[PDB]
C-alpha cells in the first residue's frame, strides 16, 4: 500500500496473508472455511494466516491454517488477468473472534464515487512506513470511462478501477489478492496496475459483485 496509513491492529479482521515461505499475497475471509483472493496468486497449496497485524512477529491473535482446496475462477486468463478471482478452502475452520471475522459479499455493485478501504502488506514505496504492519488506504471507485481511458481495451466487465488518477495513493505488489471493502462488503480484489501510485495509472481490481453466484456455488463444495 502506497500513500496510506497504518491500519489499527485487527481493524480489518477479514484480512489474511497468504504465506509460502513468506507473505506473497493478501486474501479475504468470507466465512469460517473460505478465503477469497486473486487467481494470479494461485498455488496448489498455501498457508492462510489470519489475525495478523505485524507479519514478522507473533502477536498472539494469529491462526495459521493450511488450504484444503484452491479454486481459480474457471474463466481466469493469465494473458490479460480477466476474472482474477479465486477461492481457498481451509483444511480446518477458522475460529472466529475479535481478531478474525469474515467480510460480507456484495449485496449490490458499488457505483463510481463509492469510498472503499484497501489494505495489505505489499510495497509501500516509503522509508518510514513499517511494511511489516498492515497498511490501510481509502480509495474511491472510478467510472468505467476513466478506467478504460487509463488502460484502453484492457478493462473487462470483471474489472474496475479505484484510486486517484492524480497518483500518490494506490495498492501495489504484495497487496495482490487483498480486499477492497466498501459499505461493509467485499467489492474488490487487488489485481493489477501499471506501476504503483503513478499518475494516470489507477489500481485495477476484480469486480466481486458479478461473481456472487460462482462464489456461493463453489463454497457449497
Ligand atoms: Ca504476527
Amino acid at each position: 500500500i502506497v500513500g496510506g496509513y497504518e491500519c489499527k491492529a485487527y481493524s480489518q479482521p477479514h484480512q489474511v496473508s497468504l504465506n509460502s515461505g513468506y507473505h506473497f499475497c493478501g486474501g479475504s475471509l468470507v466465512n469460517e472455511n473460505w478465503v477469497v483472493s486473486a487467481a494470479h496468486c494461485y498455488k496448489t497449496r498455501v498457508e492462510v494466516r489470519l489475525g495478523e497485524h505485524n507479519i514478522k512477529v507473533t502477536e498472539g491473535s494469529e491462526q495459521f491454517i493450511s488450504s484444503s482446496r484452491v479454486i481459480r475462477h474457471p474463466n481466469y486468463s493469465s494473458y490479460n488477468i480477466d476474472n482474477d478471482i479465486m477461492l481457498i478452502k481451509l483444511s480446518k475452520p477458522a475460529t472466529l473472534n475479535t481478531y478474525v471475522q469474515p467480510v460480507a459479499l456484495p449485496s449490490s455493485c458499488a457505483p463510481a464515487g463509492t469510498m472503499c478501504t484497501v489494505s495489505g502488506w505489499g510495497n509501500t514505496m516509503s522509508s518510514t512506513a513499517d511494511k511489516n504492519k498492515l497498511q490501510c488506504l481509502n480509495i474511491p471507485i472510478l467510472s468505467y470511462s476513466d478506467c478504460n481511458n487509463s488502460y484502453p481495451g484492457m478493462i473487462t466487465n470483471a474489472m474496475f478501477c479505484a484510486g486517484y488518477l492524480e497518483g500518490g495513493k494506490d495498492s501495489c505488489q504484495g497487496d495482490s489478492g487483498g480486499p477492497v471493502v466498501c459499505n461493509g462488503e467485499l467489492q474488490g480484489v487487488v489485481s493489477w496496475g501499471y506501476g504503483c501510485a503513478e499518475p494516470g495509472n489507477p489500481g485495477v481490481y476484480a469486480k466481486v459483485c458479478i461473481f456472487n453466484n460462482w462464489l456461493t456455488s463453489t463454497m457449497a463444495t
